[PDB]
């Protein structure tokens, strides 16, 4: 098959979408064939919809969502509240393993954080990895707290075996502060870290982020993410 | 010895010092006698004291530290910015067993999460647990995110060994709402909620916060720990 990595982040609302839709138009400019990921989207009522923000941003047209709920909670809740259930483990790996092709790059994007609950009984983004053999990108804040839960989520991959592929700071603050530096140097220092996205960059038009997107990331590693 | 407990928490401000303070003033008005140490306090420029915190709002006088540092900042990068080493982890354990005594709990608490490094070199607090065979009470919020943060911390508490002594909610939100009261069940069914500190707790006068704390906790419970 491909290439298959899980995106999960330290938490909700750290950038794992918009890094999603950077590194895929990344990879799109290096040449990569690529697809995106949801399985589980909260928060529908609100308007949340990440497959169709990645599209919107990178351009990306192969995206693949499977179950949906209306309420911005945790997908247990969310499924909950709405009468309906969670998508089962196989289903989910299911939706993943269609994607997989030679020479693709897809990317899964997580519910939240690594261990939330995306099917049952408490199977997590954590367990579809496994199943399918992923590596997980796990995107990180530049605050302080940042690097106790990047640590933690470290420590979660690896007593799975599931390979880091490395960190990417989902929004970076021009310019830093002296926490926010620390943070990225201490970072740095127990895990590579693959990109710093600028704030904002979910508001860059087409080009803008195209360009943000390619010197972002080190076009090595990405043409290297796939052979 | 006593009984001796780590009070971590999912990360930064989610009230390790009010939860400290609270089984302090619920196992005092038990009859338990109560020590509490903060090995290292940062923040000390803008005035942050988490044991001057805990002697107020719970009576503790057994109060112990090692370091105080003036940035606010993660204790690492606070040792850093002032030139100086953070204690070493030899210093950290032994002060916290010359505390444990017989009839006596003994909380310690860390700075921020449970991996932040807390001594020389890169030496957590769960380290220092292991070390002194402590439980591990984890405070944690009713907030979105909060069973994510959760999981974590249980998970790498198991990975040494180090026991649960349950979970405590540090702000439990008047009214509650959809997320807080929906966060609040998932969690009893991870682990027992010891207790949920009604928000602005931390201001109360020395007398009201020992009748919340009383009314806070379970009897049996706080008198089984020691
Ligand atoms: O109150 C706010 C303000 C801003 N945002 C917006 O969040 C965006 C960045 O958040 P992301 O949506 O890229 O992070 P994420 O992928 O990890 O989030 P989840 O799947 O876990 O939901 C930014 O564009 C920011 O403007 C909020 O979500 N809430
Ligand atoms: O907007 C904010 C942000 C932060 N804070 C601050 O965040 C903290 C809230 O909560 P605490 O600092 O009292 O709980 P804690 O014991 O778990 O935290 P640490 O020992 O690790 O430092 C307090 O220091 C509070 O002053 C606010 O009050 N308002
Ligand atoms: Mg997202
Ligand atoms: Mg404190």
């Amino acid at each position: 098959g491909g290439t298959i990595l899980v995106v999960t982040g330290t938490g909700t609302g750290v950038g794992k979408t918009v890094v999603c839709a950077a590194l895929a138009s990344a990879a799109r400019q290096a040449g990569i064939d690529v697809a995106v990921c949801k399985p589980v989207q909260t928060g529908t009522a609100r308007g949340d919809d990440d497959l169709a923000e990645v599209g919107r941003l990178a351009g990306v047209t192969q995206l693949a969502g499977l179950a949906r709920y209306p309420q911005p909670m945790a997908p247990a809740a969310a499924a909950e509240h709405a009468g309906m259930a969670l998508p089962a483990r196989d289903q989910i790996v299911r939706l993943i393993a269609d994607l997989d092709r030679p020479g693709r790059l897809t990317l899964v994007e997580g519910a939240g954080g690594l261990l939330v609950e995306l099917a049952e009984p408490g199977v997590t983004l954590r367990d579809v990895a496994v199943d399918v053999a992923a590596a997980a990108l796990v995107v990180v804040t530049a605050d302080l707290g940042t690097l106790n839960h990047t640590k933690l989520t470290l420590e979660a991959l690896a007593a799975q075996q599931v390979s880091c592929a490395g960190l990417v700071i989902g929004s970076w603050p021009d310019p830093p502060g002296l926490v926010a530096a620390s943070n990225r140097s201490a970072l740095a220092r127990i895990a590579m870290v693959r990109a710093a996205l600028p704030a904002g960059a979910a508001s860059l038009d087409a080009g803008d982020f195209a360009a943000m997107s390619a010197a972002a990331f080190d076009r090595n590693w990405v043409a290297g993410l796939v052979g």
